[PDB]
């Protein structure tokens, strides 16, 4: 006799803490070798695709990454180890000419040396529970701020793969709804 | 001052931007970008997943190296040698093993690259021309499709794949992330 369960597997959609130093980095290390060998030598038309009318081209995004390189993460890993909480982070700010090899050139340079800067300042596990002020979040921790750069690395690699997917949303004919369905 | 009614309906109407140059030059680098990102990582990186009953990042490189051996270039021989008389196969008669997690993932990217190297050079044996590209078979469902829907389709299914493991691994860090979660899910900003 046929039977089901009311929300049957509500228990498994909660999650804890998985971030680890070690892990993280190996992540980290690899996104501009990766966005290298994945886009060098494109045709134009790859780097310049978005996923529609006022969404960044990959190009952009590429850029974008090198400026959170200059300006985010390692300033405010800093901020958060030199201020604590009782400031918070500042505001940030206050050529599509280039080209995209030598923007992997100048992001993997960056990364490098941001990963050496990572090091020196956090050098314990129990680093990562000192905490600073964001200016709408209120306290942050460095994990979380170490877990969100490694999380936004790869929302804009995802950002950059949809943008070239979509490219072929008319040319892929009828395999366009199967193709958004995934698992099976 | 006045506003306008549905302003960018007009830009929202794509064409077909496929072209075989194009297309290769993605198809022939996914191996070697997905060996690059994911080799030597911890095995958690690639145990990750989106949630109950959706595949592991291991499981995704398994995946597309069966795409491989039963999915895009012999459906390609079957349209070029069948036309539209035939229909090509559903997958749902024809099983396969499921496979080991134990085979190291160096294992399976060393396979895939392999497969598609040789997968790419059957292509350009196959598909020598644009015309070649107009030819038409058949979708045992979806009725007449072309040699272009399927080699896009082939791309495409690359990227949603590399897709599907970047996002399984952001996933691992959803409460991690703390405060950024709700703007991690906004773009163009
Ligand atoms: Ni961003
Ligand atoms: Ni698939």
């Amino acid at each position: 006799d046929k039977i089901h369960h009311h929300h049957h597997h509500e228990n498994l959609y909660f999650q804890g803490m998985n971030f680890q130093m070690n892990e993280a980095i190996q992540l980290l290390e690899r996104t501009p070798k990766t966005l290298e060998v994945f886009l060098e030598g494109l045709s134009d038309s790859w780097h310049q695709c978005n996923e529609g009318y006022e969404t960044w081209t990959v190009y952009e995004v590429v850029v974008h990454l090198i400026e959170a390189e200059k300006t985010n993460w390692i300033p405010r890993l800093r901020f958060i180890l030199q201020e604590g909480e009782h400031k918070p982070f500042p505001a940030f700010d206050r050529s599509n000419a280039v080209p995209i090899s030598e923007r992997f050139k100048e992001f993997q340079q960056l990364r490098k040396e941001n990963l050496n800067t990572l090091r020196s300042l956090v050098q314990s596990e129990a680093d990562l529970e000192r905490t600073g002020a964001h200016p709408a979040f209120g306290v942050v921790k460095v994990r979380e701020l170490l877990s969100a750069w490694v999380v936004h690395d790869l929302t804009h690699i995802a950002q950059i793969v949809r943008s070239m997917a979509k490219r072929y949303d008319t040319d892929v004919g009828p395999w366009k709804e199967y193709l958004g369905i995934l698992n099976d």
